[PDB]
DNA sequence: TTGGCCCAGGGCCCC
């Protein structure tokens, strides 16, 4: 009932990112937000650690208006509290490594929405930093919106959440710290619920 | 417990 056990020693790790556009490699990176996860003695999953950062454009970065418009971001602020690319994510990486560590997992798994979205732009950051041992799987994801598919019929954040039994403010929507706290209860709503039906562990049905 | 965008009104929701 270990957390190295559910996921064939993946240690999932809750990701969500804003941007200023669609293009991973060549729009900024903004903010990113990371929670990872825990499980209890009763073997439910929950959110354990969690990290925010507001990301510094990189060099040459593009800034798409439309991009800027949706999640209400100003790169030029000075009040933000930008670090650079290679500090929000050695942060995170240093914080991933220490958890997979304590769990005896071996390796993260991206656990986002649209996961492939968050996955494209944090790799990318990643290179871009040359950050080495990189702890995340280099193409897997956990993508919430196929879980909720599953799940809850559901496949838009806001919506899988409510049809869930959660909470979604949409005033707090489209900023990474709120986006990653609820995809993170989402997630571990979807895993949890899909043990209290005796669907994991295998053997529990019979 | 989406308001605003994008291809008048409908449907979309990873920025
Ligand atoms: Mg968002
Ligand atoms: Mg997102």
């Amino acid at each position: 009932t270990g957390l190295c056990d559910r996921f064939r020693g993946f240690y999932p790790v809750v990701i969500d990112v804003e941007t200023a556009g669609f293009n991973a490699k060549t729009d900024a990176l903004l903010e990113i937000a990371a929670i990872t996860l825990k499980m209890d003695e009763q073997g439910w999953l929950m959110p354990d650690t969690t990290l925010h950062f507001h990301v510094e454009p990189f060099v040459g970065a593009n800034l798409q208006p439309e991009a800027l418009a949706f999640n209400g971001i100003d790169p030029n602020d000075p009040d933000r509290g930008a670090v650079s690319e290679y500090e929000a994510l050695h942060e995170i990486f240093k914080v991933v490594r220490k958890g997979i560590k304590a769990s005896g997992c071996n390796r993260a798994i991206m656990v986002a929405h649209n996961a492939n979205f968050d996955h494209s732009f944090m790799m990318a950051a990643a290179e871009r930093a040359s950050l080495k041992r990189n702890p995340f799987h280099p193409f897997a994801t956990f993508d919430t919106a196929a879980l909720a598919g599953l799940a809850l019929g559901q496949t838009v954040l806001s919506k899988a959440c409510q049809t869930a039994g959660m909470d979604f403010d949409s005033t707090q929507a489209h900023s990474a710290l709120y986006d990653t706290e609820r995809t993170a209860v989402l997630f571990c709503e979807i895993v949890n619920r899909w043990k209290r039906l005796g669907g994991w562990p295998l053997s529990a049905a019979e």
